């Protein structure tokens, strides 16, 4: 069961799903749920047993109203012998009572069982918030699916990069298109029991004056007509008059007073500041007292830790929320990768208190812009928010996995398990990453280095996780049970692969046969190298951080040192000259250059280029107008045309 439930008590009998059955509650219970119930039901006919779907006040379930926990989302399942009962304190709890329903079923059986089950966090999900390319309508669709079959009550749509979401367009109305996709989006997440919040993003060329507020006014009155409920506005990331406190508040409670407040059927209201996390506060400022103190009470303030990103400890929600008087509405920024583009983070979610439920008023996490990938961290995050008391890190990670590709689930692990780190980056943030091998690693290419016998058992390690990652690879790129997660993470894939063979060829040198042995797969090596430069230089070239990375915290280094140092010993030994660079490179120049896009670059007296380009511009620190350039002699910068 994702998300555990509260309280569980299970009887070690188990039912049939009755063949003939009584439903009670039908058409007075939640439709969405009684829709899966039915299906649930298929071939099975309406005598029989007794089966009880309700909400609290419905005469289906007035004999139970005491068991239904007297929690919002609440709910009571119960299957024994004689009967079923699916027993919401509210319409959503019936749904949910369902969601835990599906899961206890099993080949047409059930365990006998009894249930009380209610969320821990009042509002949790996912915040469509990163910068990159927006998600698709398709993955959306999918998504608000998810959520519903794993508890999550909130979407917060607001692309970073979604023009009619942020500035200039935030003031123009989504075009026709565009607007019946939302349409259709608020109807699918109505279904599925999500809110769908639809976040605006004016802060960095908002006037407060009248025109503009009334065209923010306009613009929430027509995503309404599109079927929203609920809203928020973030202003993160802005600079200038957009930052201004008491002028935010002033905002917000002007939507709240004359919006949110005058329509019959708004749900969340919520805004994410300028000064989002501890770090980026100004000390002893007044721009969190002034929202904590300004802000209507039911208008939630989001969140995301000490750091822009981080987990939430006991000490950090403390801060802030004696500052904005409420209970911060979380805003985990993970498994997002908008400034780390060239990672996936597939790891487990972990580093978030689970005693503070009560302090934080919701929980959303910020993904990536692979949707699918992300479903991963999403899931965990579901399970996490529901039942914080009973969250377990890797056994959620894994049924998440398996959720998402059970006909591949172990190839999925092995991929993910070593695509979770972040490499270094200016958030400071960093996940671990190949845990289980990285002992075996680090005792090899310690003794290795320093001429000290390595231990059989750690070689084989290295060599069986190389195996295991071709296996996953090419299951993987090949599996069609969800092909748009395939499409997402193929780059990566292919790099994975390769990296595997390099660290299979780089063991082969280890171990070297004889001298020509050793050259060939010394060629080989080389070979790959300049395969993975190709990926890096053709996948996913985006202006941040263009390319792809995999294996990066513990296995690509212990292939390039392990590399540096065979090539070493060998030319010690043969008195050879075989170069150890390990990243290939095909500039030449005691720093290494770096490629990005149509940069090449010192990192932080003469570069010569594989060829002849225009050039465009050198910036140092301490135009070219097109000239043809190969040489440069004197940050360091050329940029040509490529
Ligand atoms: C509140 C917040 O995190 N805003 C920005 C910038 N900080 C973190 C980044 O990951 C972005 O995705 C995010 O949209
Ligand atoms: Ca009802």
């Amino acid at each position: 069961l994702q998300p555990p439930p509260q309280q569980l008590i299970v009887q070690n009998k188990t039912i049939d799903l009755p063949a003939v059955y009584q439903l009670n509650g039908g058409e007075e219970a939640n439709p969405h749920a009684v829709k899966v119930l039915k299906e649930l039901l298929s071939g099975k006919q309406s005598k029989g047993m007794l089966i009880s779907i309700g909400e609290k006040g419905d005469k289906s379930v007035r004999k139970y109203s005491r068991q239904i926990p007297d929690h919002k989302e609440g709910y009571y399942l119960s299957v024994n012998e004689k009967e079923i009962v699916l027993a919401g304190n509210d319409e959503r709890g019936t749904y949910y009572a369902l969601q835990t329903f599906a899961q206890l079923l099993k080949d047409g059986k059930l365990p006998e069982v009894e249930i009380k089950d209610y969320p821990s966090v009042r509002y949790r999900g996912v915040v469509e918030g990163f910068y990159g390319t927006p998600w698709s309508h398709q993955a959306r669709l999918s998504q608000l699916k998810f959520y519903g079959k794993n508890k999550m009550n909130t979407y917060i749509y607001g692309p970073k990069d979604d023009p009619y979401h942020s500035a200039p367009n935030w003031r123009l109305p989504y075009p026709d298109k565009e607007a019946a996709q939302l349409q259709e989006l608020v109807a699918v997440a109505n279904e599925n029991e999500v809110d769908f919040v639809w976040a605006i993003h004016p802060g960095q060329d908002i006037k407060w004056n009248k025109e503009d507020r009334d065209l923010l006014l306009a613009k929430f009155e027509k995503m309404y007509q599109l079927g929203v409920r609920s809203f928020a506005v973030f202003f993160d990331d802005i600079s200038g008059e957009g930052t201004n406190p008491q002028k935010q508040a002033e905002l917000l409670n002007y939507i709240d007073e004359k919006f949110a407040q005058v329509k019959p059927d708004i749900n969340q209201l919520v805004m994410c500041p300028t000064e989002y996390n501890k770090s980026w506060s100004n000390p002893n400022g007044n721009y969190l007292t002034t929202l904590g103190d300004k802000l209507n009470p039911s208008i939630q303030i989001m969140w995301t830790g000490d750091r822009v990103i981080s987990d939430i400890t006991r000490d950090g929600i403390s801060w802030i929320n004696e500052r904005i008087k409420r209970p911060a509405y979380i805003w985990w920024n993970f498994p997002v990768s908008d400034y780390v583009r060239d990672h996936l983070l597939l790891g487990p979610v972990y580093g978030n208190d689970t005693t503070i439920a009560k302090e934080m008023s919701g929980f959303v996490t910020n993904p990536m812009e692979h949707a699918e990938s992300s479903k991963i961290a999403i899931y965990s995050v579901a399970s996490y928010a529901w039942n914080p008391a009973k969250y377990d890190t890797w056994q959620t990670w894994k049924d998440a996995i398996r959720t998402i590709l059970p006909s591949a689930a172990e190839e999925l692990e092995c991929f993910a398990m070593h695509n979770s780190d972040l490499g270094p980056n200016g958030h400071g943030y960093r996940r671990e990453e190949s845990m289980d091998i990285q002992p075996a690693a680090e005792r090899f290419l310690k003794a290795f280095k320093e001429g000290k016998n390595y231990d059989k058992a750690d070689f084989e390690t290295l060599q069986y996780t190389f195996e295991r990652m071709k296996e996953s690879a090419d299951i993987l790129l090949m599996n069609t049970e969800n092909k748009p997660l395939i499409v997402e993470i193929t780059p990566w894939v292919h790099q994975f692969k390769l990296t595997a063979e390099m660290g299979e060829e780089v063991l082969k040198m280890v171990e070297g046969r004889n001298e020509s042995y050793f050259l060939r797969k010394y060629n080989h090596v080389k070979a790959l190298q300049q395969q993975m430069f190709y990926i890096d230089q053709t996948s996913n070239q985006n202006p941040y951080q263009p390319g792809v990375k995999t294996a990066t915290r513990v296995i690509k280094p212990l292939i390039d040192r392990t590399f540096a140092t065979v090539v070493k010993f060998f030319n010690q030994k043969f008195n050879a000259h075989l170069d150890a660079t390990t990243d290939y490179m095909p500039h030449k120049m005691n720093l290494p250059l770096q490629v990005k896009a149509n940069r090449v670059l010192i990192s932080p007296v003469e570069i010569e280029l594989d060829a002849i380009y225009p050039g465009e511009n050198i910036q140092i620190n301490f135009g070219l107008q097109k000239a043809p350039v190969k040489f440069v002699r004197f940050q360091f910068v050329l940029t040509i045309e490529k």
